[PDB]
């Protein structure tokens, strides 16, 4: 049918409040991750994570707008603005129909939940705000955006926990693919660091608890790994048509070309040992891509720190890619962001697009002493330049829910 | 490229607790909206709401599990569980790969989360349940169907408001026709009657105050509207492609033809006076499915019972039908049901194939005095069987977030 190209990319997560200044750490091998200062955890088993830093919602929102809108929101709508400005396109009448949104979130609004549940049980349901509901629901960064751009085309929200970002760029890639739209601005935004978030993962015993060393937390494949760090942020990307993104002239990073999911019809947050739902996942990704293993260079990994995780994307890759598994390099960013949840597979997209621009295999940092099996390039430490036509991002999620993207060279 | 046909449906509403009971009492005039018994409201503005009368989570999973889950998320499996059950659909190694899941939610497990920062502020984060995040997240409807299903195709959520049963069953759709599944369970969930719900709807004044007589509160179109009424439930259909159906001699309730969607990019919980976004949807679907506006017979309409959106729904209707706008049937089986948000677009999804099914437009109950334009066949009062050969179902969501399907008697 169509193809499908990302001409803006926006984003802010604990490395940067922009993509370039994120990228530069990524190369760099720069942790993202320290002691939280917003709140207090002291009475938390986990204390650290990756926070967006600096960041003034002034520089998107009048203060009133932001005032109504809780902090995913607020960062989603910060990562989309960046990738519009970025991808020079102009809305006109002509053109408003032919672009829509796909911005998700894991979590979306815990914070503003907790608070309006604090006024509820203090003072009664009258304490609750007006803005609660419009500013709370998920699905609230595609509206905002639609409404302060002008975008008409089709509106949604997923939801699918580490692979809402991956979903969200996947299916607004299909919306252009069908001819639903022109332009695409797809992506994430998660903010769940309040006493729910940190509270919740705890209480599962899913995050890491080394207080003592917060920037070594996050070690993907790593023997001593004892759960992710969980961190807030966003990623957007500018989704276009190839014909329409050529005739304005568009700076094209990379090309969209393919987009896989799966379940794993297994457990809820443990996968099966051997990864075989990834694996499917990402049969189906190069599959729709029309590509063999073998043309893969690139594998942006999910890659979280957990035990059981870790290990079964090591045993999906190698059933996937057979010999050509120890050819191709796989790293995870997560190693220096942590766990951006919703919005992770919209930064770690980005980051793949960027390995392609620059010819670079971002690093698995914290990769020490590499656990038994996990034998392959896992660019353990620095960044790895090398030869990338082909780029995939791995998303697998609470529920066994799977989603795998495919970037190529365009 | 594939055709998709209905094979299964399943359902929770406050009219039944399965399809032909709910169905039974649409066809009959009666209301589902009663004074909450299940917490005490005497301190709200609004007292009363469709709820789920008599749902026994043990007819579909053991005690111990269904503790786990957040309301909404035994709502959704058990609408799930009926519709594959209805479908007679046999889940193999030959097939399991093939069949996805795509249930959604409005608000999710605002229930869970109420409770939970109740322990979070009398006891702190360690009352937190370790079940927490995953029986509370939007997604654990397609994580736990799966799960417990053997499902391992296309697994994703969608949050759109009222739109997101009607994204959720359109994207399935598309996911058949696309070939990336040959069969997907999809549809929505919603229980939002809790303390953060009816205070949050009542803070932003949304929600009808008219407790001294619930049943006459929904009242689409009607010149006393006061705003919509709070309901609970699920709806899930099996989608499934036409020769894959007809293989295995499957019983075809109505073919899925038409899936369309638009932005208002107006404001966030007001539509445009002419409901030009809606328009806008409503022509896309038409367009997805080869049909002129002459085509269609029946709508089954988003028509909450809110001033601003029923008579923005009438504008749009008159601007995409014209002169055909005066021949079709329109109906707000809300009238009866009241507002189930997340679920809305799945249960009258289910009530527009029943209506192409039984060859009858459900009623617009208490229109008794239709508001100044309201002037089409809104079905008043009463049920009227007539000739429905195409039936549309609208969703306007907050966030100006528009869907609408179109159903064809196959
Ligand atoms: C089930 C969600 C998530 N899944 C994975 O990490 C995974 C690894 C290989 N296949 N799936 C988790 O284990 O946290
Ligand atoms: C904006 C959400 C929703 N929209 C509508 O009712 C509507 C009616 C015609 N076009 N949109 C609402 O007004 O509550």
């Amino acid at each position: 049918r169509r193809r499908v190209v990302i001409t803006g990319m926006g984003m802010l997560s604990p490395l940067g409040l922009d993509v370039p200044s994120s990228w530069e750490g990524i190369l760099a091998g720069r942790s993202g991750i320290a002691p939280i200062e917003h709140m207090d955890l002291s009475a938390y088993s986990t204390r650290f994570g990756g926070s967006v830093k600096g960041f003034n919602v002034e520089e998107y929102l009048s203060a009133k707008e932001a005032r109504k809108l809780d902090l995913f929101i607020q960062y989603g709508l910060a990562a989309s603005f960046q990738a519009v400005r970025d991808s020079g396109l102009e809305v006109t009448d002509a053109n408003r129909e032919r672009i829509g949104v796909s911005m998700g979130s894991g979590i979306g609004g815990l914070t503003n939940i907790e608070n309006n549940c604090r006024s509820l049980f203090e003072q009664g349901p009258r304490r609750i705000s007006p803005f609660f509901v419009p500013g709370s629901i998920i699905n609230m960064v595609s509206g905002f955006l639609s409404i302060h751009l002008g975008l008409q085309g089709p509106n949604y929200a997923l939801t699918t926990a580490a692979t809402t970002g991956t979903h969200s760029i996947g299916m607004a890639a299909r919306n252009i693919a069908y001819g639903e739209a022109d332009v695409m601005v797809a992506g994430g935004s998660e903010m769940a660091a309040c006493g729910l978030g940190l509270g919740g993962f705890g209480a599962a015993r899913a995050l890491s608890t080394r207080n003592d060393e917060p920037t070594r937390a996050s070690r993907p494949w790593d023997r001593d790994r004892d759960g992710f760090v969980l961190s807030d942020g966003s990623g957007a990307l500018v989704l276009e048509e190839l014909e329409h993104a050529r005739a304005r002239g568009a700076r094209i990073y990379a090309e969209l070309v393919g987009f896989g999911m799966s379940g794993d019809a297994f457990h809820m947050t443990a996968p099966p040992e051997d990864g075989a739902g990834a694996a499917r996942c990402m049969k189906n990704a190069l599959r729709d891509a029309g590509l063999d293993p073998r043309q893969v260079d690139y594998i942006n990994a999910h890659g979280t720190s957990t035990p059981a995780g870790d290990i079964a994307e090591i045993a999906a890759v190698k059933s996937v890619f057979g010999e050509h598994a120890h050819a191709l390099s796989m790293s995870s960013t997560k190693s220096m962001t942590g766990h951006l949840l919703g919005a992770a597979g919209a930064v770690e997209a980005i980051f793949s697009v960027l390995a392609l621009r620059d010819q670079v295999a971002p690093p698995t940092i914290n990769l020490d002493n590499p656990d038994e099996g996990c034998d392959l390039d896992l660019v353990a430490h620095e960044a790895k330049p090398r030869k990338i036509d082909v780029a995939l991002s791995n998303s697998f999620g609470f529920g066994g829910t799977n989603g795998t993207l495919v970037f190529r060279r365009f």
